[PDB]
């Protein structure tokens, strides 16, 4: 099936031009589409019908999608609508020309504690006004830390999202908690900005092995280590991220105001050249 240049909707009306190839992941194929009208650019997620031939598949991007439309926020990437057609299903979404956390991650190795600090604010604060809104992302990684050209931090891919419905609930169908399938919630997503700020500040993530059933066994075991080059201040928060007991964890309202982000210098600006180069 080849994706239309020009991709239109029944509701809006709106028509948007295929573009330039930005990637893909899962086989979602993803474009630089501009509106032929008001002429504003957006990323264009192209996901094929053939891939969504079971209704449980159908299911997942409904959920990721409902999520996905209530979301509002500077660090949460933007959603602007949807809409099938006969081959495919076209999502609209802000685009970031940066690539990701990940990219920067593999170009710099260890970034410096002043870009920990910029990084990990802006996408806790992300995750702050998920949590606040009852959604765990569930899926917190590099690779998700979108980065537009202003440098800013916008969370994305809610394929593993979820809401808390209510009080307690404990959900069932990476954190210690989902690995043993004894039930979680909220403090998963903390676990995960754990490993993102040791892998930021170290260079390498926490658990990594060649062997994906070794990694798993020192995430059940709690075993890490936080080499002695890092900042002890640094360090206290990263143990304390990834906690073996949940409820041991901090709550995303008290990472912010931590001492690691009070203690050094936090820089409110970010230059393009941090993708090759320290600042
Ligand atoms: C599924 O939601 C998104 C993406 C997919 C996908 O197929 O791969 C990548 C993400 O890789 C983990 C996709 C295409 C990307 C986004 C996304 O939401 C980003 C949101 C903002 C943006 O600029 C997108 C479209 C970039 C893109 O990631 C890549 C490969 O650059």
């Amino acid at each position: 099936k080849e994706i239309p240049d020009v991709l239109v909707d029944p509701r809006t009306m709106k028509r948007y031009m295929r573009g330039r190839f930005l990637g893909k992941g899962g086989f979602a194929k993803c474009y630089e589409i501009t509106d032929m009208d008001t002429k504003e650019v957006f990323a264009g997620k192209v996901v094929p019908k053939s891939m969504l031939l079971k209704p449980h598949q159908k299911e997942k991007m409904s959920t990721e999608i409902a999520i996905h439309k209530s979301l509002d926020n500077p660090h949460v990437v933007g959603f602007h609508g949807f809409f099938e057609d006969d081959d495919f299903v076209y999502v609209v979404l802000e685009i970031c020309r940066r690539r990701s956390l990940l990219e920067l991650h593999k170009r710099r190795k260890a970034v410096t504690e002043p870009e920990a600090r910029y990084f990990m604010r802006q996408t806790i604060q992300g995750v702050q006004y998920l949590h606040n809104n009852r959604v765990i992302h569930r899926d917190l990684k590099l690779g998700n830390l979108f980065l537009n050209d202003d440098m800013d931090v916008k969370i994305g891919d809610f394929g593993l999202a979820t809401k808390i419905e209510f009080d307690g609930e404990r959900k069932k169908d990476i954190a210690p908690e989902v690995l043993c399938k004894k039930g979680h919630s909220f403090e998963v997503d903390i676990w995960s900005l754990g490993c993102i700020l040791y892998t930021l500040l170290v260079g390498k993530p926490p658990f990594e092995t060649s062997c994906l059933k070794e990694t798993y066994i020192r995430i059940k075991k709690n075993e890490y280590s936080v080499p002695r080059h890092i900042n002890p201040v640094a360090s206290a928060l990263i143990r304390r991220m990834l906690h073996a007991d949940p409820t041991l964890r901090p709550s995303v309202a008290e990472l912010l105001t931590d001492e690691f982000f009070t203690s050094g210098y936090a820089p409110m600006r970010l230059p393009t050249s941090c993708l090759t180069v320290p600042p």
